[PDB]
């Protein structure tokens, strides 16, 4: 499970949080081991007596999911930065086996961007789009420099926040997002992760469409395979397409650094290009 993260040590223990501490409110969503609830924590820092948090709670007993569940915990606690969902502590008094993250009150990037399709509602604007696509990169520049690859980046683990601030998380094959080498030879790199980034670009220039959405499973799996491209979605600047060709070079060394995606994207973003589709 965590068996390609082995090169990465932890430094320090996991945070604990007392099971009184957090009092749980209703559930923000379900699916992998297992639900995702909104709550409020005390004690958790020291010049707010409460404050919101999202809780996962583990389903399983078991034992195998409980080393599972602490190798994962020493993981998250080495992720720190502005674009990477916090991840606050653990809670293993007793059961269930709670990890706590930063609520993110706008929820996921995915749903975000189907809702402000063609807070402040309405259609996202170009500049916005850009600012979204960059601090996305922001964070995968932080997890290449730490050789942590994500596997599954895609809107639909990217979490929206007060003032649009996004970060990264994984709440659980994504083949629409994959390179052929991930695909055939379940090879996952940093350079996987970049044509992941390609796409994830491509789904925020669509507002949130699937890739590939013309297609079947199957279908898709087959036209990556023959290497065919996603299209240049309509929002897309011809700037922000170059970007996504770069990452998606079939040849992984040939695919451009995230740097450098980051750095183009962070450029766009502070002018945006004059461009109206
Ligand atoms: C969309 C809804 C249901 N939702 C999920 C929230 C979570 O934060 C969350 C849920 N389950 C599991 C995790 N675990 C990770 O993200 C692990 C991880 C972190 C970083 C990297 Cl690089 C890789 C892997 C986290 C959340 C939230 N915090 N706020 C609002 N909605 C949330």
């Amino acid at each position: 499970m965590h068996h390609h993260h082995h090169h990465l040590v932890p430094r320090g223990s996991v945070h604990h949080i007392k099971r009184r501490d957090i009092v749980l409110k209703w559930e923000l969503g379900e699916g992998a081991f297992g639900k995702v609830f909104l709550a409020e924590c005390h004690n958790l820092l020291p010049e707010q007596d409460k404050m919101l948090v999202a809780v996962k709670a583990l389903k399983e007993a078991s034992e195998s999911a409980r080393q599972d569940f602490q190798r994962e915990a020493e993981l998250l606690t080495m992720l720190q930065h502005q674009h990477i969902v916090r991840f606050f502590g653990v809670c293993t008094e007793g059961r269930p086996l709670l990890m706590v993250f930063e609520y993110m009150r706008h929820g996921d990037l995915n749903r975000f961007l189907r809702s402000h399709g063609p807070v402040a509602p309405g259609p996202l604007g170009l500049g916005q789009l850009l600012a979204v696509a960059s601090q996305v990169a922001a964070g995968m520049v932080y997890l290449a420099g730490l050789h942590f690859v994500h596997r599954d980046l895609a809107t639909r683990n990217c979490l929206v926040g007060q003032g649009l601030v996004v970060k990264i998380g994984d709440f659980g094959l994504p083949i629409r997002w994959m390179p052929p080498e991930s695909i055939l030879y379940r090879k996952f790199t940093t350079e996987s992760d970049v044509w992941s980034f390609g796409v994830v670009l491509w789904e925020i220039f669509t507002y949130g469409k699937q890739p590939w959405y013309q297609l079947s499973n199957t279908e898709a799996i087959d036209c990556i395979t023959q290497g065919r491209e996603l299209e240049r979605p309509r929002a897309c600047p011809p700037e922000v397409y170059a970007i996504m060709r770069g990452c998606w070079q079939r040849e992984p060394q040939q695919r451009h650094s995230i740097k450098d995606v980051h750095a183009r994207l962070q450029a766009l973003a502070q002018a945006p290009p004059v461009y109206l589709d």
